[PDB]
């Protein structure tokens, strides 16, 4: 039954959106096959569209904004897309429907509506491209019946292993086609929807506006070496449009020019499915889609006073859909360095300098492939997988689809190397790598990130201790215990896995100091660190001991490392592993008094780091801000521990982390506030904000001395981060990935969902 509940996840999964790294096009979870995407832009002159034509996800003057209305993967959604530079609004609705052996069909309305700036009688070019990967596959664009192009719908016929038999309709869509008077139109036709078929080698279809230009530039020269010319030119959108030749290839590019308002559909039809995708199942379907996402959002997202007004549920749609609508699928080769070279165990002074030189030597080399099933921090700027930020984006979409957040963990784990690593930054395959500089390309296997995941997996295990067939589906793993225990079963080695490789890659150093401790075993030191950064903790310019040491201890990295454990006591238990919940249990005791032992400062009434003065002693290294609350944010202290009160004082303390709007991630007293990039020493983030949302309202629920004190906290936090995450989107329609603590401004980058997206679950509250 387990086994079936998987193949039913598998069935609703298959088919999506699944490349948010354009603005939109479709593909299954399989490496290699049946891939679409759109394009447009206006056309005004000879010269305008390749710098007018739109692709792959960008954010700047010309973008007003875009994003998803409403999505869920099983079912579709709408995107809305502001497009200034184009003078358009754009939608794109899409649906899936079930049917069939091979993961069932979907459909896809574009609509264009010209904004008021544009002219009325604006050309746009507008293309659907397709493309399928694989050795015994095929893929037809059936001929129009009319000489120069298509009159009516286009038809592609394909076949594959994967995909069984299907076809892929471009319907002939609504809107004014321009026509044209001249000569060239005796050749090329007045004006009409084209189809070129081609072939390309497998691995470069991706390149679709390359391949789309190397297209069209023929075509000019067509032109040129037929004596069109600027005597007697023929008008831009002509010039621009190509020869119709549709033949069998494995790509396949449907053009189409409109003036004015316009809208298209693209029908695929699964053939194991029986009767064929008509538009008229696209709108019932959509109908539907977005009856069924209203009832499931009043439900999971209810939002608590005082965000219950509409206001408010429109922010919280938009903030969860952009989450969940970033979930892609990725496939290929990762580069990574698996030299092991032994600079890079970082054991002597300086370490940093023989890194580099490590580093210099250039060893590493594509490996894989891989593929990966996972959201998203940002659309235009990183689309693709961060391990700690997966932590957080889960969280809300688990309350959505535990079976999908379960799905996602999954495919994060089959990552993992046979030593425990799970690279932190997922580039998967030649498309993910256009998006990044060679430089930062390369991934580290002594290299870490937070492991937020088992975040996710302690709300599951919650969920599991205490309707349609996609509504079955999305709860079938707590709603059959059975079917959660077996996916714990076969998931626990790997997590046990995941701690073991912590403990051996990334220990610190007690016993070779002047150290004492209850315990001589738990102390942690995140590789990885420069004389500025510590990337690997995720906090990148977080002030920390100068110069880094191989002595140094981070009292976050150890917070993670308790993290871990509790999970496993939970997990570990649930398996009856006794033997693994009894050392876990000593670990966790360790841990508990070495935080205090190695971390507490009396003098500061806080958390710090800790190095290796001059003169061989430790020394904590405090800096007031994020680091310091890491017991607590990870769930660490006792409810009546008079640490946590002092870290309630710091926490609520304007004059150090209390902004109007949030926590600021380090004090205004911190010599460091507002230096250098400033990414971590001063600004708002979300999703450190969330842990203390969250360890208030547990604090706040409770008997105890902070009961109160925690409950006012949590009150203001939770209003505070929520107000100030709403404000901006209201005026500038994004969600931001930090916000400035004197203003309120949202800064750095947008689009940021992204951890941003956590105010959905702070505004429903009931931890
Ligand atoms: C115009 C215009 N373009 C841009 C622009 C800005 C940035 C980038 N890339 C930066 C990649 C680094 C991601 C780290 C983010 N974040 C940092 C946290 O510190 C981590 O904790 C966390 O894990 C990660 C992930 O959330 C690109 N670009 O490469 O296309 C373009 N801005 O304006």
């Amino acid at each position: 039954l387990h086994s079936e509940i998987g193949r039913l996840n598998n069935q609703s999964l298959l088919w999506g959106p699944y490349r948010p790294n354009i603005y939109f096009g479709t593909r299954p979870r399989i490496g290699k096959s049946l891939m679409t995407g759109l394009m447009w832009g206006k056309i005004e002159s000879y010269t305008d569209f390749q710098h007018t034509v739109r692709y792959t996800c960008e954010q700047n003057e010309g973008m007003k904004g875009y994003g998803w209305d409403e999505y869920d993967p099983r079912r579709g959604g709408i995107q809305s897309i502001h497009d200034i530079q184009n003078g358009l609004d754009i939608t794109t609705s899409f649906v899936k429907i079930p049917g069939g052996a091979h993961g069932g069909s979907w459909a896809a309305r574009i609509k264009g509506t010209l904004n008021d700036d544009a002219p009325k009688d604006q050309k746009t070019i507008v293309v659907f491209y397709v493309s399928q990967e694989g050795e015994n596959s095929e893929l037809e664009a059936v001929p129009s019946e009319n000489e120069f192009g298509y009159e009516g719908d286009v038809i592609l016929k394909g076949r594959s292993e994967a995909l069984g038999n299907y076809k892929l309709v471009v319907t002939k869509g609504k809107g004014v086609i321009p026509q044209s008077d001249h000569d060239l139109s005796r050749l090329r036709g007045p004006g009409q929807t084209v189809v070129q078929s081609l072939t390309y080698p497998d691995e470069v279809l991706w390149q679709a506006k390359p391949i789309l230009f190397q297209q069209l530039k023929a075509g000019i020269d067509w032109l040129v070496e037929n004596k069109y010319d600027v005597a007697d030119p023929p008008p831009p959108w002509q010039v621009y449009l190509l020869a119709n030749k549709p033949g069998s290839g494995n790509v396949h590019i449907v053009q189409k020019v409109f003036e004015g308002d316009f809208e298209f559909d693209i029908l695929f039809s699964s053939e194991s499915a029986g009767k064929e995708v008509t538009s008229k199942d696209l709108e019932r379907e959509v109908k539907q889609a977005t009856e069924v996402f209203g009832e499931r959002f009043a439900r999971v997202f209810d939002l608590k006073a005082p965000f219950q007004g509409d206001n408010y549920k429109k922010f919280g749609k938009s903030m969860f859909s952009n989450l969940i609508g970033g979930i892609g699928y990725f496939y290929g080769h990762s580069l990574v360095d698996r030299s092991y070279a032994p600079e890079y165990d970082e054991e002597n002074e300086g370490f940093w300098e023989d890194a580099a030189e490590a580093r210099a030597r250039h060893q590493e080399a594509l490996e894989g492939p891989y593929e990966l099933f996972t959201s998203i921090p940002s659309r235009p700027f990183f689309p693709r997988g961060f391990l700690w930020d997966e932590g957080f984006h889960l969280l809300p979409i688990a309350d959505w689809d535990i079976d999908l957040a379960l799905e996602i963990i999954k495919s994060w784990y089959n990552l993992m190397d046979e030593d425990g690593w799970i690279a932190r930054e997922q580039i998967l395959g030649a498309e993910a790598r256009s998006k990044v500089p060679k430089e930062f390309q390369t991934q580290y296997p002594h290299y870490a990130n937070p492991p937020t995941l088992f975040l996710v997996l302690d709300n599951f295990v919650e969920r599991l201790r205490k309707l349609s067939l996609d509504e079955t589906l999305s709860t079938a793993s707590v709603d059959n215990p059975e079917v959660g225990l077996e996916y714990l079963r076969r998931l626990y080695p790997l997590l046990r896995r995941q701690f073991d490789w912590f403990r051996k890659t990334q220990a610190g150093d007690i016993k070779s100091y002047d150290r004492e401790a209850y315990s001589t075993k738990e102390a942690y030191r995140w590789r990885g660190r420069t004389v500025s950064h510590c990337l690997t903790s995720g906090l990148d310019d977080y002030p920390r001991p100068q110069p880094p040491h191989p002595g140094e201890l981070h009292v976050d990295l150890m917070s993670w490392v308790g993290v871990m454990v509790k999970s496993l006591i939970s997990i570990g238990s649930l398996l009856g592993a006794t033997e693994d919940v009894e050392f876990y249990t000593k670990v966790l005791d360790a841990i508990e008094h070495n935080l205090d032992d190695l971390h507490w400062s009396e003098k500061e009434g806080c958390y710090c780091d800790a190095t290796i003065d001059e003169f061989e002693e430790h020394k904590l290294v405090c800096h007031k801000g994020y680091i310091s609350l890491f017991p607590f944010l990870t769930g660490l202290l006792k409810p009546d521990s008079p640490k946590l009160g002092k870290l309630l004082a710091l926490i609520g303390d304007e004059s150090e982390l209390w902004s109007p709007y949030g926590l600021r991630s380090l004090s205004k007293k911190d010599e460091f506030y507002g230096t250098a990039e400033n990414y971590w020493r001063s600004p708002v983030w979300i999703n450190i904000n969330y842990l203390a949302i969250v360890q208030l309202y547990n604090i706040a629920t409770q008997d105890g001395p902070y009961k109160e004190t925690a409950r006012d906290l949590y009150t203001r936090l939770r209003k505070n981060i929520v107000e100030t995450v709403y404000r901006n989107w209201e005026e500038t329609g994004f969600a931001w990935e930090q916000y400035n603590p004197e203003t309120g401004k949202g800064q750095r980058t947008q689009h940021f969902t992204g951890w941003t997206s956590l105010v959905v679950k702070i505004m429903s509250g009931h931890h």
